[PDB]
């Protein structure tokens, strides 16, 4: 189904299954009719792409997110977080986070009455939330080419549906599903990042 699995109670996420879950995610980019959302799309898979190899490599030991931090800020020191699955993990989770709210604002009925049929105004709150505060004025640039070549929700909710049969009310419905645990999971991920003095500001 590809929904997250659910938060445990004691907020360990484990890796392996959080990076099967995630790893549904990139594909749906593809769906869009562009060329325009390669970067955004290839940013994720490549730090989803990173994470694995990291835990890969022995996954009793990186068997949780924080399992990850714990041992990458040993086996580093002072060059930690800016390094490995940790630093990969900082990027995803902005990627994971654009999505979230994204979907959760499309969701919500927020739109451009001027608008209705685009998906601009969830976008770029979207960017705003996760992204923009870490993006200099090139890979801005980068980002709004995708902005406006948004697809129409029309037909985006139409690439969701792919599943299908299904009306654009029971398409938003199977949405807000997917963002309860997807939702809480980003968000102890960003928890974890601030209590580990794991998050970085730098732009790129
Ligand atoms: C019900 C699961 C829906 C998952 C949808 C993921 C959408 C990616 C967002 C985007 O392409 O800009
Ligand atoms: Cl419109």
């Amino acid at each position: 189904e590809h929904l997250l699995r659910p938060l445990p109670a004691d907020k360990q996420i484990e890796t392996g299954p959080f990076l099967e879950a995630v790893s549904h995610l990139p594909p749906f980019f593809d769906c869009l009719g562009s060329p325009v959302f390669t970067p955004i799309k290839a940013d994720i898979s490549g730090n989803i792409t990173k994470i694995k190899a990291v835990y890969d490599t022995n996954p009793t030991k990186f068997r949780t997110l924080q399992n990850i931090l714990e041992v990458e800020k040993e086996m580093y020191g002072a060059e930690w977080p800016k390094v490995g699955a940790t630093l990969a993990l900082m990027w995803l989770k902005r990627g994971l986070r654009f999505i979230q709210v994204f979907l959760q604002s499309i969701c919500d009925g927020e739109r451009d009455e001027n608008h209705p049929n685009l998906i601009r105004v969830n976008a770029t709150k979207a960017y705003e939330m996760a992204l923009k505060k870490y993006h200099g004025w090139i890979v801005q640039k980068i980002f709004q080419a995708a902005l406006y070549a948004a697809p129409y929700k029309s037909d985006f909710l139409k690439a969701l549906s792919k599943g299908q049969n299904v009306t654009e009310e029971e398409c938003l419905e199977k949405v807000r599903l997917f963002l309860v645990n997807y939702t809480a999971t980003i968000d102890v991920i960003y928890e974890m990042y601030t209590r580990m003095n794991a998050e970085l500001n730098y732009k790129v």
